[PDB]
């Protein structure tokens, strides 16, 4: 798909069972969930942007569907504003900006 | 141009006779930019970041130029750590997300 940017560019997502709503974010190294659980090992980190940062659980190897696309990598999850879709996930759905 | 996320989609903008980077980003709203000198007047603007609120000032009607495309459009001043281009400036240059 073509996605304009007249408004936040928000999809559905499927993690871990559930489904969520999240920003296909260009400006996130990172992708980063609110609370929820996941399966396996995680160890701590922290993240910062505007604001400051926030501390995070890391959990690795976790399948993600985004917008009907499968992906596999790193998920941060901790008390963000909203669910953030970062570049290291949209590398793996093909994703690019255009203009 | 079609830009991929590999990388942080960073590029060279002017304002105000000065060359600066900033991240194209799509999970932001608007576009922030480090301290510098704007002319004109400011209004008060509280953003939300991954950290918190941050205060801003926001000024009106700035010429930008963004990867050689012109803008004219809003930009907030303020403390954030990397200059941002967000959906503001992004929707003035034509920019879509394509997966
Ligand atoms: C209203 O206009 C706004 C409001 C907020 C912002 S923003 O806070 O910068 N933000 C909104 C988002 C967190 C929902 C845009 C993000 O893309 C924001 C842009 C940014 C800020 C500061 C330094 C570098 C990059 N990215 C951002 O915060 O990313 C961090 C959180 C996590 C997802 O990944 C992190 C890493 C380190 C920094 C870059 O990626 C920008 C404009
Ligand atoms: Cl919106
Ligand atoms: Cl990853
Ligand atoms: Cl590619
Ligand atoms: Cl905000
Ligand atoms: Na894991
Ligand atoms: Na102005």
């Amino acid at each position: 798909p073509q996605i304009t940017l007249w408004k936040r560019p928000l999809v559905t997502i499927k993690i871990g069972g559930q489904l969520k709503e999240a920003l296909l974010d260009t400006g996130a190294d990172d992708t980063v969930i609110e609370e929820m659980s996941l399966p396996g090992r995680w160890k701590p980190k922290m993240i910062g942007g505007i604001g400051g940062f926030i501390k995070v659980r890391q959990y690795d190897q976790i399948i993600i569907e985004i917008a009907g696309h499968k992906a596999i990598g790193t998920v941060l999850v901790g008390p963000t504003p909203v669910n953030i879709i970062g570049r290291n996930l949209l590398t793996q759905i093909g994703a690019t900006l255009n203009f």
